[PDB]
């Protein structure tokens, strides 16, 4: 005679923190920007940005994946 | 005579934190922007930006998976 | 007479922590930034930023993979 | 001339979680209880319990007291 | 002339967690209680308990008092 | 001219947490427990127990007093 008893117990935990997370009194400051541009010529495509301060997160990577499997053969 | 007694018991927790989170006493400070273009001469397409201040949580990366696969077998 | 028990306990705790993370007190100064441009002459596609303060956190990184895998057999 | 703006905001947020909240997997296990008395004698009051399990959560003391107070005097 | 502003904004917790919270995966086992009793003799009065496991959770604290007072006097 | 600005800003967070909080995988084990009381003799208040397993989480204390005030004054 046979017994087969099959109890996995799983509490495990999979935690991603990513980005700017818990942080206290920032005060990120720009100072003044002055562009003066003149008589310029392009040819070709253009792509600009002009700005006192960027204040980002960018977060392509939190990305948790489990993979989990249980086989039981009794043949 | 046979028993088989399949009892997984799952309790785990996947989780993503992305982004900003938590953050407490920010004060982002956007500087004065002045732009002055005169003449210019552009062929072809043209992107722009212009701003005292950008604040942006871009998150493509919250991202979770899980798969699970249970497989008895008695043949 | 046989008796398998198959009791796997799980507690694992797979954790990632990237970017600005409990960061205090910060208060990142940009310079005054001045830009003069006057007859240039672009053959070709142009990028271009201009500002007093970058203050980015980019994240690629959260990342976490578990594989876990349970095979009993009783051939 | 004068002007008083009083204006106030309350927002603020009392709570109680008192008592037996969120637990997620319980299986609490009594045991065999026998009793056997014989030829006792009680010449005064008797109480008495007997039992495998309690599974008591008694609360007195969960409450809350949120007085406020507001005066404008003009004399 | 005389302006008074006054705007105290109020947006704290008074958060009180008593007792047995997010509790997990929990197996109390009482075990076998036998009790034999014989020829006992009580003269006065008799307060009594038999049984396995008490899992009990009484809270007779874990209550608030939030008092609060705005006082304008322009005397 | 006389301006009073009187902006008073709460944030704060009375936190208390109190007894069996966030336990993971407890199994509190209760042992066989026998009594063989013969020929006693009591002559006054008996308060009594019996048993193999108390789980028990008194909590009488975990209380919270937040007092607050506010007074303007222009005499």
């Amino acid at each position: 005679s046979v017994q087969i008893v099959y109890k996995p117990v799983d509490l495990s935990k999979v935690t991603s923190k990513c980005g700017s997370l818990g942080n206290i009194h920032h005060k990120p400051g720009g100072g003044q920007v002055e562009v003066k541009s003149e008589k310029l010529d392009f040819k070709d495509r253009v792509q600009s940005k002009i700005g006192s301060l960027d204040n980002i997160t960018h977060v392509p990577g939190g990305g948790n994946k489990k993979i989990e499997t249980h086989k039981l053969t009794f043949r």
